C-alpha cells in the first residue's frame, strides 16, 4: 500500500484557512503543494485525498459540526444549500468551495441559487470537505465503489475510497447490493472525505429480496430516509423512467442498459402502472430538504449502444428530468441531471443543446459517453474522448469508465486506470474552457521538460511514480 | 509471439479478388473475416497485417512487379500515382485502395488527381499491399519503428512491423539512426507490406558524422536518392522551416521541439542561409516523380506544449506548407502535410480551418494532437482525446503516440498500446464522420453484447484476447 507520500514524491499536503465572517468558524479548505527545485515557486494543486493514516474504526474528523450545530440553533424551515442561497445566506459549505475553486464567495452563491451549481453536503455527513458541481467550476470526476467477488473488511472497504480519491476522484457512488449494505455504506461514510452517492433503488430492492415487482413508494420512501440519516449526499433516482417512455425502446439495439431504469421499468409494465418515484415526487422533495440530499435525476434511458444515441426514448426523459429538475427547484431540492452513455462524437453537441435548454443550465453528470463500441478492455479510453468533449460543452460531472467496463469488476489497477484517464478528460475540458488558471499546470510541467528538471516534471503529473518508473 | 490466429481467434484472413481492366492483371486485396455464432453473418474488417509467417531472409512476395514492368513498358514521363491520375488512367493501385475502402475506382482517380488524397506507393517498394490517405477515406494510422537500446538482429527488426501491424498501423515510419540504416532499413521495406516512410534528414546527418553544420543540398540529395531506391514510399522533410521563422519561436516555453526542425534550424543560424530543402524543392520534386516517393511536408515548428499552440511560427510555417504543396503538384508530386504536436481541445478547429484552406485541402497528419501536458505516461490517452477531434474534422493519417512519449523507448507493449488507442481515435473519427458503413462494426459488437454471445463480442473487438482475459 503506497502512502501519500510515495504516490506524490516532492508534495505536501496543505490548508488555506479562511473564516466564515458571519459565524467566525475558521475553515482549512485542502490542497496539495508540489515542491519544485531550481527557484520555480512552488506549484498548488487541488486535492481530493483526504485526511491520511486515519483509523477506519474511529472514522474522519467531523469537521462540519459546529457548522451544523449553529445552523440547528438559529433555526429554519429548510435546510438546503439552495434554500440558504435564496435567503441570501454564504454558508461555511459555500466559502469553502469559493476558496477551494479560487473564486468569489458570492459567485458561489449565485451559481447554488439559480440552481447551475449543487454542493451536495448532507447534514449528518460531517466529515465531508465540501466541494462543487457545475459548470462555471473545475469539471469533476466520480469514482464508483460496490461488492468485491469476496467479502470485505472494514480496512479493505474504506481503501477503496482512499485510493480512488488518492488518484483525484472528487466524488464516491457506493453501489453496493447484497446482506450487509446499511452496515459497509456506513464505514465509508464516517470515513469518506468526499461527497458520496448512492441509487436507492438497489437497496429497497434487497429489501424485498430481488423482487422488482414488490417494490412500491413505501418502501423507496423507508430506504431513502435511512440512507438520509446516514449522510447520503445524493441520489440517484430514475424518476424519468415513465410507463409510456418504455415501448420507445422497443426498436433499440441494446434496450434498457441502466440497472436502475431496468428495475423501475419492470415494476410499470407489470402492473401498467406510473413510475412510483414520479407519482410521489413532491414527497421526495419533502425528505431531501430535512437533510440536503441532492437529487441526481438519473437516466434509465440511456444509450447502451452508438446505434442507440440520441433516440426518442432517450429524449423523452430529458425532457421529463427538466421538469423535475424545476420542480425540485420550487422545494429548493438541489439538482443534477444524469446522461449518457454511448454516444459517436457527432452526436455530442445535440446532447449538451437540449440539456441546457431543457433543464435550465442544471448541472449535467454523463458516464463518458463511449464514442465507439469496438474496444472492450479500453472504454476508458474510448469514453475519455467523449467525457473530454461533453465536458469541453459544459458537463459539470463525468462518471468514470475503467478497462473492465462491459467485462468484470475492476481491480486497484483498473480503477486508477479509469480515474487517471477521467483526470485526463475533465482538466483538457477545463483548458478548452478557459477556465481561470487551469493552463498554469501544463505551464509548469512544459517548462520542467523544456529545462530537463526531471523530478519536477515527474513530481507536477497526474501519476508521478509511472512518469519516474517509465524514464528509468 | 503470438500469432495472427492467437490475436484474432475466429478471424480469417481473406483476398476480395478484382481484375484492372486496363491490364488483365488480377489484385487480391487483403481483408479479415470474423466468424460469429447464432446465425449472424460473418464480420469483413480492414486488414493490414500482411502476409504471415514468411521467412524475413526472403522477403515478402513481389506483389506489385508486373504493373511497375507494364507502365515501364508503355513508358511514361512520370511515374506518380497524380500524374497518373491527371491522365485519366485508372491504375492497379487505385481500383486496389478503391476496392479496399468500398469506394468506386473513379472516385479514387479523382480524389488523388485533386491532391485530396495520396496513395504513398515507390515503384521500388514491390512489396506493397495498396493504401489510401484522404479525408475521404477510413482514418489511418502511423506507427513509428527505430532504434532499440541493443541491435537489433533481422528478425527482431521486422518483427516491430509485423507487431505493429497486426494491431492496426496502416503506415510505418523508420525513423532509425547510426551506422546501419541502410541495412536496416533494406530488411524492413522487404518485408513490409504497408507504406514505409522516413525522415531523410536523419541519415543525411549521419553521414556527414552529426555535425549539422556540415549537411547540404548534395549530401541531402544523394540520401533522398539512396532512399528512393530502396522504395521508401515518402519523405518527412522540413522545407518550411525558413530562416525567418526561426526568431518567431524566440518567446515560447518549449522552444523547437522537432529534431528534424531543429537540424535545419541550428543549420540556418549557423549560416544565416536560406533552408536548403526548401531552396532547392524543386529539386526534390525532379526526384520525387522519377520513383513515386510521396512528400510528407513536415512541420519543424510544430507546437511541444499547450502553451506554444496556434502561435506565429507554427502557421508561418502552415503558410510555406501550403505554398510546397502547390508547387509540388504542378510537376505531379504526390503530397501530404503535417501538423501538431500539443493542442489544447478549443485550438484544434483553428487548425484544421487553416490548414484546409492555406494548403488546398491536401491531406494532413499530426501527432495526436495532445490536449494537455498534464500526465506524461498516459500521452496515448492525452493525445487520442486531441486525434478523435482533429480527425472528425478531416484529419487523414494519425501519427500514433504510446505511453512513453516524453519518457522512453517504447516496449512491444507500449506499441501495441499506441496503435489500440490510435485505432479508436481513427475509428471514432470515421463515425463522427459518418463514413459509409462504420457503424457497422459498433453494431454487430454491440449486437452480440445484447444477445450474450461473450466470443463473438470478443473476436470482433480491436483486441480480442485482452477483452477474453479481462471477461475471464
Ligand atoms: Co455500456
Ligand atoms: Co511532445
Amino acid at each position: 500500500i503506497p502512502s501519500f507520500e510515495e504516490c506524490f514524491p516532492k508534495s505536501t499536503k496543505e490548508h488555506k484557512e479562511v473564516v466564515h465572517e458571519e459565524s467566525g468558524h475558521v475553515l482549512k479548505v485542502p490542497f496539495r503543494r508540489v515542491h519544485l527545485s531550481g527557484g520555480e515557486p512552488a506549484f498548488d494543486n487541488y486535492d481530493t485525498s483526504g485526511p491520511q493514516n486515519v483509523n477506519a474504526h474511529i472514522g474522519l474528523a467531523k469537521l462540519r459540526k459546529e457548522w451544523i450545530d449553529r445552523r440547528e440553533k438559529l433555526g429554519t424551515p429548510r435546510y438546503t444549500q439552495m434554500y440558504y442561497a435564496k435567503q441570501g445566506i454564504i454558508t461555511e459549505e459555500m466559502l469553502y468551495c469559493a476558496t477551494r475553486e479560487k473564486l468569489d464567495p458570492e459567485f458561489v452563491r449565485s451559481e447554488v441559487a439559480r440552481g447551475r451549481a449543487i454542493i451536495p453536503s448532507n447534514k449528518k455527513h460531517l466529515e465531508l470537505e465540501p466541494m462543487i458541481v457545475g459548470r462555471k467550476f473545475l469539471v469533476k470526476v466520480n469514482a464508483n465503489i460496490g461488492n468485491s467477488a469476496v467479502a470485505s473488511s472494514i480496512e479493505e472497504e474504506v481503501y477503496k475510497v482512499q485510493w480512488a480519491t488518492m488518484w483525484g476522484a472528487d466524488t464516491i457512488m457506493d453501489l453496493s447490493t447484497g446482506r450487509h449494505i446499511h452496515e459497509t455504506r456506513e464505514w465509508i461514510l464516517r470515513n469518506s472525505a468526499v461527497p458520496v452517492g448512492t441509487v436507492p433503488i438497489y437497496q429497497a430492492l434487497e429489501k424485498v429480496d430481488g423482487i422488482a415487482e414488490n417494490l412500491n413508494w413505501e418502501v423507496f420512501r423507508e430506504t431513502l430516509i435511512e440512507q438520509a440519516e446516514q449522510g447520503v449526499d445524493y441520489f440517484t433516482i430514475h424518476a424519468g423512467v415513465l410507463l409510456r417512455y418504455i415501448p420507445l425502446t422497443a426498436k433499440r439495439l441494446t434496450g434498457i442498459v441502466s440497472r436502475g431504469g431496468s428495475i423501475h421499468a419492470k415494476w410499470c409494465l407489470a402492473y401498467h402502472k406510473e413510475n412510483f418515484a414520479y407519482e410521489h415526487w413532491d414527497d421526495i422533495l419533502d425528505i431531501c430538504n430535512q437533510y440536503d440530499v441532492a437529487l441526481s435525476i438519473g437516466d434509465g434511458l440511456r444509450p447502451g449502444s452508438i446505434y442507440d444515441a440520441n433516440d426518442t426514448a432517450q429524449f423523452a426523459e430529458l425532457l421529463t428530468q427538466g421538469e423535475l429538475t424545476r420542480r425540485a427547484w420550487e422545494k429548493d431540492v438541489q439538482v443534477m441531471n444524469e446522461g449518457p452513455g454511448h454516444v459517436p462524437m457527432h452526436k455530442i453537441p445535440e446532447n449538451m443543446q437540449k440539456q441546457l435548454e431543457w433543464c435550465n443550465e442544471a448541472p449535467f453528470y454523463t458516464l463518458g459517453p463511449l464514442t465507439t463500441d469496438i474496444a472492450p478492455g479500453y472504454d476508458h479510453i474510448t469514453s475519455a474522448i467523449g467525457a473530454a468533449n461533453i465536458g469541453a460543452l459544459g458537463t459539470a460531472l463525468l462518471c468514470y469508465v475503467t478497462p473492465k467496463e462491459h467485462l468484470g469488476l475492476p481491480n486497484r489497477d483498473d480503477v486508477k486506470a479509469g480515474v487517471i484517464a477521467y483526470k485526463i478528460a475533465a482538466h483538457a475540458a477545463d483548458l478548452a474552457k478557459q477556465h481561470p488558471h487551469a493552463q498554469a499546470w501544463d505551464d509548469a510541467l512544459s517548462k520542467a521538460r523544456f529545462e530537463f528538471r526531471w523530478m519536477d516534471q515527474f513530481a507536477l503529473s497526474l501519476d508521478p511514480m509511472t512518469a519516474m518508473s517509465f524514464h528509468d
